[PDB]
């Protein structure tokens, strides 16, 4: 639509959703064959190509609920996208979340008002598609890549003075990022399938960072789990 | 505590959580060996007994978030209960939810204020324990019992003039019941494991009912999946 | 309906509403003549019998807004119940509320979302029926039983980390329990009459407890005021 | 304080609270002896005088929660006022509320945010002082003046496009006015006594009006009940 | 209407809106020629007269959102008032707001629920009419009267235990008063023009007061800017 | 910081804030001299260059409150940016907003929860810096470029089933976009200066579109007003 300059057919049934349009470029060129780039609108690149003879697209989302909602909306409405898989990172908020872990979000908490706007006095708990969830999980187990299944927290403010993540951590939440709630909610709304796969960028509470070498490895594992889940 | 008249040790690591204290009585006597009844307070019976040489307790919860929260709180705080497994029914709100299906709740939406009281402007999405979730799922697949994984809706009002379930159905929600949010939220809060396994009592939207014979079968499958998941 | 296995006529115009179905059993057998038990569904016993030649029923409610709402709904809708009188206990939250006092709730505050779901941005203050309120008050004065008239607080969480009762106490609130808001709101909604009569179970803030002998006496006074108000 | 130009002692233990400062002037001159006028600030007149040898003050409040809160605050804080009695009118919202009826508010619903600001996710139900309530009720019964006891609705918007009074009426609410919630809430907060006594200005829903002769009579009865309750 | 006893034509296109009906009396008699007083209802005086041969009315509002809303509603609906200009004072909440400054409100924050009632989950930011805003600003600059343009905070509680003004100050808010949000919101709603011009009554946070001589001067400047803006 | 790969000094006191990083590239190359590009992180380009010998930077923001908040935060915190000026487009929601008009936002309404998270029960009305506002306005008047001053609406959902813009239009709101509330709120919070200047992309309600030639012209006028306001 408005935000994606592609012709129908240029986008696959399955799309991967990095936040960074350069991580989109990177993924495609490193992982896929016969790459075509279908969108340059706003520099939020989308690429279609193939992986083991099966078409896969990879589309930047931007940061925040309102940005990804745009792309997820159009991908669904204008291009009949069936599987949508966020591949990104999160800030870990618990010691037991290890920097090599690969996270599969079952659900997500949020301070985005997107759902309270739709639902009023209902707390809508979004939900990953289980078939995709299990595939990814199996793909990880099969190869021995360390994986954790629980929830994340989709923030509106990266810099947030009134952050309640200390309380979210006690309730089991694994980490913070900025897209999952939007993804899971829009996909379910339109009878599509979605899943969010995440790496640990750093520990937000211990302030402790992860090295460029740790980031590259888990990144590659993430893409692997995503691609192998779709085989 | 206050609500459970038991001596420490009388309650197993794993407790099953029917809504009905008579379904508690029924489950124990039909499924377990050497049954002892540890609680008669308020007629909300709890029973400990064994299944294949492993201790399992079964404790009535009552109906509603505030009732189950009581029992889940005390079971956790006063008796160090590790696994808590709701076995109950739900009203289905989608055609694709079939009356023979067995539901495993990944998460739950609610109009209970329990979480908005704790979290303010955060929408807290509760989360099933995945290890328990997968066990139950495997137990079902192994035996060929039909199973669905998604979300339910924990209502406060059984009779609810302002029910939004028509909108919840469009977003993928499977059915309505009255306990899951409380269960999943309290268990995560205290580092314990929880899962909610449900049968389809009827279709709320199509008004269409399920027969006493359908109810008995799926009920038995539910208990099986619950017990076999714990083996 | 669904929750009460009775035939029409088996339930009186006036029903008393203990929380505990065993306190239901107890009340009936101790206070009424020719007791019939009309409901065993879920072990939430209801009993009809007579007191001085006038029919009175006594029905367990369970704990929490969502539980009592069920019974109050069905009692009203399926059995044309006119007077509904909660007889239960509360935790006192002020020094001036004395352990021998009998409380008549004029109204109730809540953190239940039941009313915000119905009303949006209106704070609905529920209201006892005054004719019943005055009767009970008179019955107490006549016999010299100590009585207090003010408000209570209907909680959702018995165990509540974010309890504001310290602020509720300053505003005059007398004590905490878990049913009144539901009772008063549903009864008014259907043009019926309701009242909540309560004993002081203990002081929540001073942590100070009440003895089994104090509980028995005030309990008996409570039933007396309830029964004599209905004479 | 800021809003009342009086010297300590100039204001009685008991104050009556009309909305209209000219109804303040009127009440005093018609009902009281040896009238002194203690406040002319902003033309919101307050008068002290006597009725049967007992001092009574009468103080205008203005319209709206935020206006009366000012006067009730200062009367309490700066002049140790013990009894505060709103004498005003309301718009009736039910057929059964008759234009000659005199209303005693047990409680009040509101769309004012005053309490949600103080309490967050608690619905605070304000509460009339029962001793004052009963006195007024008795005074009415004694003289045979028709009286009704229930709740009113304190509005913020006189002209309100999103008025929910049609729903409030079904739940038993008697009528709409603009002060009671503030009165009852501030008085309880400071351990004082308050009551709101109201006449039916008109029926808001039937659009049907009341004549100048009906208004005068019920007005006089209102003052009588107020004064006789204080005797 | 109900609240203003005037005949059509008695009220000018432009009305000034002091809070105090005696400041209404004062303004008219000091600033206008051939003064007629059109309203005495409730002692909330309105006056029409002339200033340099142009008709200007001046109408008391009372205190609080719900009070001014009444007068602004009727002035708009029953008397086709085009320009409405609040002339009042505010409590300053920042050091940089100087006691001689004259404030022009671009917008206003509030804890009034008036807008959340209308809009649900939208934060409605009210807006001054810019043409009026600029006129007033120019009038000030022309004469060298010190002027500041930013936002104020419309409070519901003058005495407010849960005041967040310390946080409002950090976000740039200039001062607190009790009417602006109502004014700006109702005027925009009906395609009319509104502006709020304010003097600094005192600094709320530094507790520091302003002398009767400072108040008189800035008051006079305020009226000047208001009148000259309308020339 | 994290999101901007620049060295201190590389970013000017004044930054322009298009949504589109390619509109950032375009603006700089067309309007500025000696352009250096300081940021390529995530392809959200920032450029510093000069306009009439004065340094001006131009930085992409992405779409949505959470995206721009990131850039506005870092620009303020890590690079001491003083003036921040959004240059973008909006969807007009009123007939009187003409496709050639240039909008200066005094304030903005939102359904973003960003402020309710910070403020609870306060409606925070953000506020443009008036000195910048007036400069831009003057720059427009001087050259005769058509300009309108009022409010806009910052949406979270571009595709929004529960859009209330029909009600926002009646209250005077000019158009919808996705950044202003974040901009104005963060800038005020840190004692900086902000303004949002917008073109009319299309009329959302009349569905009627604007041609590529209309867009180019108003775009150029927008940049002119922005640059000339800063001269």
């Amino acid at each position: 639509s408005v935000h994606i300059g592609a012709e129908k057919g240029q986008i696959a049934d399955t799309v991967l959703l990095p936040g960074d349009p350069l991580r989109a470029k990177f993924i495609a060129e490193t992982y896929l064959e016969n790459v075509e780039c279908y969108n340059e609108v706003r520099g939020m690149y989308g690429f279609t190509g193939t992986y083991k003879g099966k078409k896969i697209s990879v589309q930047g989302t931007g940061m925040g609920v309102p940005s990804i909602s745009i792309y997820v909306n159009e991908l669904i409405q204008s291009y009949d996208v069936q599987n949508l898989i966020r591949v990104g990172s999160c800030g870990a908020i618990r010691k037991d979340v290890k920097v090599r872990d690969v996270i599969l979000a079952m659900t997500s908490s949020t301070d985005s008002q997107m759902n309270r706007v739709a639902f009023g006095s209902v707390d809508f708990a979004p939900c990953a598609d289980f078939e995709l969830l299990k595939n990814a999980y199996d793909a990880a187990k099969d190869k021995g890549v360390p994986v954790t299944v629980g929830s994340v927290f989709t923030a509106d403010q990266f810099y947030n003075d009134d952050s309640q993540i200390e309380k979210l951590a006690k309730y089991g939440v694994l980490g913070v990022e900025m897209e999952t709630t939007a993804l899971y909610t829009l996909a379910a709304k339109h009878g599509r399938k979605a899943l969010s796969i995440l790496t640990v960028s750093d520990h937000v509470l211990t302030g402790e960072e992860t090295t460029a070498e740790e980031r590259q490895t888990t990144f590659h594992d993430m893409i692997d789990v995503a691609l192998h889940s779709v085989s």
